[PDB]
C-alpha cells in the first residue's frame, strides 16, 4: 500500500505562517556592510508566501535576544490546524551562524525549535528556512559576496534552501534585491500554486545559474557565477495548492 | 521559451559510468572497524545501475594513490557519448573527507574532477555522487554508527545524495547491507526507470525514517532513527527512461 505519488496533507485549515527576519544595517562594532536592497527581497517574498496563504510575520533588524523571543513565540504556539512552516533570514553569515543585528546565532538552535520533540503540531509537516546570507565584504548597482553559510540539512520533513553554494558567489541589486529572491519569487508567482515545491527550486537553480557574469560594470565581478542550492529531508511530495477560502 | 518541465537530454547513445569505492576493511594504523555488509550494497547497487544502462565498475579496497589514480582516468575520458555521472562511495568519513584503505581524502578534490572546467564533456550533464560513511566505532547482526559527513554540495549538475544527516545514525545490517542503500536499491527496481531521480530519492527518505528503532537487540540502539537527505544543484528533471 506504500505510494509513489504520495503528497504532504495540505487541507489543515490555515497554510501556516512564514516568518522573515531582514537585516540590512548592523551594530558598528560588528562591522559589516549595509545589505541595501534586502527590503525588496523582504516585500517580494511576503506578496508571493501571503497569496499562497501563509500568515507572513516580518521582522527588520532584530538583535539576538529580541529574534529568539519571536521565534521561540512561533515553535510553542500550536501549529495543529496548519499544513507547514516557512522562516527565512536575510542577513550576512559565516559557517553554521546568521547574524542577528548585534551577534551571530547557530542556525541548529533555531531550526531546533521545529524538530519533532519540541514541537509535537508540526511533526510530520513540511518545515522550510530560506537563507540568503553570505560573508559581509567589510543607482541600481550588484554588489557581490563570497558564499559563507554551510547548506546543511535540520531534519525529518526540513527542506533547507540556500542562495548559494560553496566556491559561487551571492549577488544582491540594491534596488531589486537578492539574484536568488528575484528567481525564487518569480517562479513562486507563476508556478507555486501548480508545481511541487523542490520541482521549482529546481527552475530557481537554472534561473540564477544561468544569470551572465563575463560582462560586468565591476571588473573584478567577472566569473563569480552563482549556483544555490537545497538540501531536502522531505518524505512526500509538496504542494501548495490553492486552499477553500 | 523558459520550460518549466525540462529534462536533462538523456538520448546519448550510453546513459555513463558508475564508480562504486568499497571499503571493507582499512590499514590496521587507522583503528577502523570492518564494514561487514558492504559487499550486499555494492552488488545491490551494481546491479540496478547496471539495469539503467550505466557501465559500473566496481573496486575494493584501494589505497589512496589506486583510488586518486582510478578517477583521475575516468575524468580525463571523454563523457561526450553519455548521459551522466555516477560515483558511489561506500566506507567511512568524517567531515569533509572519506576513508580510502590506507587514509583519509578530501571530497571535494573528487567531485572537483567532474566540475565544468576539468571535464569539458559532462558540462551541463547530471552529476551524481552516492555516500554511505559514518564514523567507525573504535549472523546478521544490525550495526549502528554516529553521521559524520558534511552533507556538502559541490558545483552546477551534481546532485549529492547522503545515507544519514547530522545528528543521525547509519545502520549496515552484516548480511543485507546498509539501511539506505537497501531502500535505495529497492526503489531504483521499482521506480528507477519511470520517477524523476530526486522524487525517488523522497521516496528512499521516506522508507529509511519510517524504519522502527524502539524494539532494538541490542539496548543502547534504541531511538537511534536515520534520516538521510540529498543537497540538489540540478537545474533540469533528471529522468532514466529505458534507452534504445
Ligand atoms: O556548504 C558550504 C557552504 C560554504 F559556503 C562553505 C563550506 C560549505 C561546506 N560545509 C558544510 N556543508 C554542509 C554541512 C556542513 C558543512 C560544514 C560544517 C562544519 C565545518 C565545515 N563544513
Amino acid at each position: 500500500m506504500f505510494d509513489p505519488a504520495e503528497k504532504y496533507k495540505m487541507d489543515h485549515r490555515r497554510r501556516g505562517i512564514a516568518l522573515i527576519f531582514n537585516h540590512e544595517r548592523f551594530f558598528w562594532h560588528l562591522t559589516l556592510p549595509e545589505r541595501r536592497g534586502t527590503c525588496a527581497d523582504r516585500d517580494n517574498l511576503t506578496r508571493r508566501f501571503s497569496d499562497l496563504g501563509f500568515e507572513v510575520k516580518c521582522f527588520n533588524d532584530l538583535k539576538a535576544e529580541e529574534l529568539l523571543l519571536k521565534i521561540h513565540e512561533v515553535s510553542t504556539v500550536s501549529h495543529a490546524d496548519a499544513d507547514c512552516f516557512v522562516c527565512v533570514f536575510l542577513s550576512h553569515g559565516e559557517g553554521n551562524h546568521i547574524y542577528a543585528y548585534d551577534a551571530k546565532i547557530e542556525i541548529q538552535t533555531l531550526t531546533g525549535l521545529f524538530k519533532g520533540d519540541k514541537c509535537h503540531s508540526l511533526v510530520g509537516k513540511p518545515k522550510i528556512f530560506i537563507i540568503q546570507a553570505a560573508r559581509g565584504n567589510q543607482t541600481n548597482i550588484t554588489e557581490v559576496d563570497a558564499a559563507s553559510v554551510y547548506t546543511l540539512p535540520a531534519g525529518a520533513d526540513f527542506l533547507m534552501c540556500y542562495s548559494v553554494a560553496e566556491g559561487y558567489y551571492s549577488h544582491r541589486e540594491t534596488v531589486n534585491g537578492s539574484w536568488y529572491i528575484q528567481d525564487l519569487c518569480e517562479m513562486l508567482g507563476k508556478y507555486g500554486s501548480s508545481l511541487e515545491f523542490t520541482e521549482l527550486l529546481t527552475l530557481v537553480n537554472r534561473k540564477v545559474s544561468q544569470r551572465r557574469v563575463d560582462f560586468c560594470k565591476d571588473p573584478s565581478a567577472i566569473g563569480k557565477k552563482q549556483v544555490p542550492c537545497f538540501a531536502s529531508m522531505l518524505t512526500k511530495k509538496l504542494h501548495f495548492f490553492p486552499k477553500s477560502n
